[PDB]
């Protein structure tokens, strides 16, 4: 499932100021990250990143591809490919708590200027 900008900001409302992050900032980031597609799958070196949040199996979830993964979010990477982004969000919170938003390269890159384009309400 692909989200529209507003449908997502909607579902992620209670994330604003979460860890001193700005919603628009985070929306901007997801856009460049997966284009808001829940089924986004990206193979990197050996490893892969999954879902809207493109959370890596090198460290965050468990995949047969990287048995040695620390599986910090303690979940199978397959859970990041369904139409329920709840679990995804819990993993995302975990990343934010431990790593920070710089886990996502698009942040520093393009989402710290004109986050205007990233607001919705109507
Ligand atoms: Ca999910």
């Amino acid at each position: 499932k692909q989200f529209t900008k507003c449908e997502l900001s909607q579902n992620l409302y209670d994330i604003d100021g979460y860890g001193r992050i700005a919603l628009p900032e985070l929306i901007c980031t997801m856009f460049h990250t997966s284009g808001y597609d829940t089924q986004a799958i990206v193979e990197n070196d050996e490893s892969t990143e999954y879902g809207l949040f493109q959370i890596s199996n090198a460290l965050w979830c468990k995949s047969s591809q990287s048995p040695q993964s620390r599986n910090i979010c303690d979940i199978t990477c397959d859970k990041f490919l369904d139409d329920d982004i709840t679990d995804d969000i819990m993993c995302a919170k975990k990343i934010l708590d431990i790593k920070g938003i710089d886990y996502w390269i698009a942040h520093k890159a393009l989402c710290t200027e004109k986050l205007e384009q990233w607001l919705c309400e109507k």
